[PDB]
RNA sequence: GGGAGAACAACGCG
RNA sequence: CGCGUUGUUCUCCC
């Protein structure tokens, strides 16, 4: 529905149609697509929590912007899932991915039957 | 009722009793004994705002601590009036001062009759 | 990654 | 002085 781009260089990240929410709480994104749009650099300090291993920090692409998005995680069997970090978002023309999420209808959440069709 | 303290170096501030509150928001400390307690050097960028115009910035006294506690004002004919800073002070036992507030009863509006009276 | 907590440095309105 | 916002640091729980 709804388009996200990067707080800081306002390039665009990804749709919310592409986002699903696991234990209501973090968000992750779908798709091949959207790996070409980060970069990743290992953790500081690893840590495990929730259903996840921490693998990586993302970062946006642009060079000259490299805004924190989030991290890469492994949960269950899908390895270098990224969640991304909501308050780093805002929303194409405006406001910020926090508010629209307020103001708007949950997210889907993740499916794992789903997530077994998309990654086999 | 209770007391105050520097919330930086403890020292003895002033009492509940000898706060009053103008305009729901500001918080004004009468007394003369109040004055020998902090130092003031004048104001780096004056400006007026509701009833006040600033005069100056108020420190703790206490030459190693030299906390921000507010600043002096005046008000209709009440010059060098000591309005504290509510985040700078704890209270006596440990709690801080906004926390206090919260969960105390209103302090005493400022009457200016009862201030004509303690400075003719 | 989400939820809180405390500190510092500043920006805005009165 | 109140109010609202930012950046950063430290920490807790998950
Ligand atoms: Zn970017
Ligand atoms: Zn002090």
């Amino acid at each position: 529905q709804k388009n996200l781009l990067c707080g800081k260089c306002k390039a665009y990240a990804c749709s919310t149609d592409d986002i699903r929410i696991i234990k209501d709480s973090h968000h992750i994104v779908l798709g091949e697509a959207f790996k070409e749009r980060y970069t990743t650099k290992p953790h500081k300090k690893p840590m495990q929590f929730d259903g996840f291993e921490k693998k990586s920090k993302m970062y946006c692409r642009n060079n000259n912007c490299q805004h924190d998005w989030g991290i890469t995680v492994k949960y269950l069997t899908f390895d270098n899932l990224p969640v991304i970090k909501i308050k780093s978002f805002v929303m194409e023309s405006q406001m910020d991915f926090q508010k629209w999420k307020s103001i708007n209808s949950s997210l889907k959440n993740f499916d794992v039957e789903e997530m077994s069709n998309l990654y086999p």
